[PDB]
């Protein structure tokens, strides 16, 4: 019922519908990319655009998905509020935390919605871990492990380019910065980190340090130069979980210091699925703001990941 337009042909254009469309809680009804060929008539949308002047000129569209460039995620979700969209942003949200602040304040003035999309904080599976972890099942949690690897990463032709928002840091770090502050319900307090920098591009790799709030310590590792399995490991004081794949996962696996191993698991369809029915019934809802994805947990993602960039002198 709430009605949908998605900037791009991105890879997701299919995965965001399919979502939409077992949320039931709306539609998806228009589609736009240069081409007013491609994406053909097809997943029946009642139309398709070669400018997004177009589809923000339809009056029937109540929110704007954007899956843009990274760059050019903040100029189109402008664009969209100015028109009277609610907007969903993929993540990364924008470059800057001052083009977040912007877009949050704006939707403030026009009394609109406006969230991120994900960044892993709607998944059936998180809020078993959660529930978990805030229920003693491996102790006091203590330290946090976690790698992700994407060795065919230049299928995305922008990737190796900074001033595009390329790199590992722009492109994988937005999913644990705030999948970690949801878990604990924390925030993050220090942050740093390392990459490897190839002549004229972003970042091939990184690693990052952060202190949560609550006192766990953190480890990541975002690659494109190795293949390994995502995977996260919790380690407390009575067990550690570990998690594959974490933002996308049904199933992670419980180790008691001996006593020793379950697997927990859940049901899930589509990834996209909770996230697409929450925003359509905060829309239907008439709320301005998620309590889920709020805009703190996306701002300070954003901060974080443009400071980290400042320190490394690879801002622009």
């Amino acid at each position: 019922k709430v009605r949908y337009g998605v900037v791009s042909t991105a890879k997701v254009a299919p995965r965001f519908i399919e979502g939409v469309r077992l949320a039931g809680n709306g539609e998806v009804v228009a589609v736009s990319s240069r081409t007013l060929e491609s994406a053909q008539a097809k997943y029946h949308l009642p139309k398709a655009y070669d400018k997004l002047e177009d589809m923000l000129a339809d009056e029937s569209i109540d929110v704007i998905y954007v899956a843009t460039i990274n760059q050019d995620h903040y100029k189109v979700a402008k664009a969209a509020l100015l028109a009277g969209k609610h907007v969903l942003v993929e993540k990364p949200f924008t470059l800057t935390y001052d083009q977040a602040n912007e877009l949050f304040a704006l939707a403030e003035s026009c009394n609109l919605f406006l969230m991120e999309a994900q960044k892993s904080v709607f998944i059936p599976m998180t809020q078993v871990i959660k529930k978990l972890l805030a229920s003693g099942e491996i102790g006091e949690v203590i330290s946090i492990s976690s790698t992700t690897a994407y060795p065919n990463i230049d299928h995305v032709t922008w990737f190796r380019e900074l001033e595009l928002g390329g790199g590992t840091v722009h492109f994988m770090a937005p999913y644990a910065l705030s999948y970690l502050q949801y878990l604990f319900d924390a925030t993050i307090t220090h942050a740093s980190g390392t990459a490897t920098f190839p002549k004229g591009q972003s970042d091939s790799q990184s690693k990052l340090l952060l202190q949560l709030s609550n006192g766990v310590l953190v480890d990541i590792f975002l690659t494109t130069r190795l293949n390994l399995p995502h995977e996260m490991i919790i380690y407390g004081t009575e067990g550690r979980l570990i998690i594959p794949h974490f933002w996308k996962t049904t199933h992670a696996k419980l180790v008691r210091n001996d006593t020793s191993a379950r697997t927990i698991q859940v049901d899930m369809v589509s990834d996209f699925e909770k996230e697409a029915y929450h925003v359509s019934q905060m829309i239907l809802e008439g709320q301005r703001v998620s309590h889920i994805m709020t805009p703190q947990l996306t701002l300070s993602g954003v901060k974080i990941i443009e400071d980290l960039y400042r320190s490394w002198g690879k801002e622009g």
